[PDB]
C-alpha cells in the first residue's frame, strides 16, 4: 500500500531549479549526502550517552558507499538515527521551508548552487545527477519505510517490505544517464578525499566485483 504526497511549493521549486539549471560543478552531491549522514550518526551517538539502549538496534556507527553499474545506481548507507514517518511526511520538510526560500533568494544575491548545505537542504542536491532517490530509514521508534521521488512534484512513502536495515538511512540514487562516473571508484575516491576528508566516521567504499 502507498501514498501519494505533494511536494511543499518551495522544495518543488528547488527541485525543478536543481534539475534544470546547467551546472557543472555536479560531485557536491556527495559531499551533502555524507555531510547528512555524518549529522545522523551524531545524533544517535549523543542519545546512547544518556540512554545506551538506542544501540540495541546496532552499535556500528558508519557511512557505507556502494556503487552499482549494472543497476545504475550509487547508494549512501548510514546507520544514524534514522527517520520515522512523521519526519518523511511533516516534519523535516517543515523545517527545510525556510531554507529552501533563504536558499533560492541568495541564487539571485550571487551565490550559487554549491551553498545548498549552508541552508539545511543539501539533500535535495541529489537530483543533481540522480533522475529517482529512494529513501529506505529505519528510527528505534517507527517502523521501517521507503521514500522515494522522481521530482515532477510529487513523492511517495510506504511501508518496506524487503530486507530489515536495524536502523539508519539508505539514499538509492537512480543515475541519470550521462552522470555514470559517480559509479567509478577513482572518481568517488577523488570526491570523498577532496569534499569529506574530516568526517568523524569511518567512510568504506565497496568496489564491485
Ligand atoms: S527535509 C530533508 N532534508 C533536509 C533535512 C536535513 C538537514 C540536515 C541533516 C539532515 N536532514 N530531507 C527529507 C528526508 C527524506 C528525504 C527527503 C525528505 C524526506
Amino acid at each position: 500500500e502507498v501514498e501519494t504526497f505533494a511536494f511543499q511549493a518551495e522544495i518543488a521549486q528547488l527541485m525543478s531549479l536543481i534539475i534544470n539549471t546547467f551546472y557543472s560543478n555536479k560531485e557536491i552531491f556527495l559531499r551533502e549526502l555524507i555531510s547528512n549522514s555524518s549529522d545522523a550518526l551524531d545524533k544517535i551517538r549523543y542519545e546512547s550517552l544518556t540512554d545506551p539502549s538506542k544501540l540495541d538496534s546496532g552499535k556500528e556507527l558508519h557511512i557505507n558507499l556502494i556503487p552499482n553499474k549494472q543497476d545504475r545506481t550509487l547508494t549512501i548507507v548510514d546507520t544514524g538515527i534514522g527517520m520515522t514517518k512523521a519526519d518523511l511526511i511533516n516534519n523535516l520538510g517543515t523545517i527545510a521551508k525556510s531554507g529552501t526560500k533563504a536558499f533560492m533568494e541568495a541564487l539571485q544575491a550571487g551565490a550559487d548552487i554549491s551553498m545548498i548545505g549552508q541552508f539545511g537542504v543539501g539533500f535535495y542536491s541529489a537530483y543533481l545527477v540522480a533522475e529517482k532517490v529512494t529513501v529506505i530509514t529505519k528510527h528505534n521508534d517507527d517502523e521501517q519505510y521507503a521514500w522515494e521521488s522522481s521530482a515532477g512534484g510529487s513523492f511517495t512513502v510506504r511501508t518496506d517490505t524487503g530486507e530489515p536495515m536495524g536502523r539508519g538511512t539508505k539514499v538509492i540514487l537512480h543515475l541519470k544517464e550521462d552522470q555514470t562516473e559517480y559509479l567509478e571508484e577513482r572518481r568517488i575516491k577523488e570526491i570523498v578525499k577532496k569534499h569529506s576528508q574530516f568526517i568523524g566516521y569511518p567512510i568504506t567504499l565497496f568496489v564491485e566485483k
